[PDB]
């Protein structure tokens, strides 16, 4: 898993019920960076397109989250009303291929 990467940031409002539209997570050894796991339809999250699979989170509203369990940045994302910024690195690599990998057994992720 040699895979280049950029950072961006997307400010996604939240809809009706609290939510973005993605899940946080990983594999269930450790690792000390956190991906998106999921996109769901319809979302701010899928709506906006900017994120996907297999992007690392890597920050909210201008404070990194390294060294934060996933429910502990769901909690963080939770808590911010409205409105929320997404800081992330862009995996460089085949899109398909990275929503398959983190579809696998042993994922652990929290919806937010």
């Amino acid at each position: 898993l040699g895979i280049p990467t950029v950072p961006g940031k997307v400010t996604l409002q939240k809809d009706a019920q609290n939510l973005i539209g993605i899940s946080i997570g990983g594999g269930a050894q450790y690792c000390p960076c956190l991906y998106i796991v999921q996109v769901f339809d319809n979302t701010p999250a899928a709506l906006d397109g900017t994120v996907a699979a297999g992007d690392e989170i890597t920050g909210v509203n201008g404070r990194s989250i390294k060294g934060k369990t996933k429910v502990e940045v769901a909690k963080m994302i939770q808590e911010v009303k409205g409105e929320v910024t997404i800081h992330y690195n862009k995996l460089q690599a085949d899109p398909k291929q990275l929503e398959v990998l983190f579809n696998g057994p042993g994922i652990e992720s929290v919806k937010i």
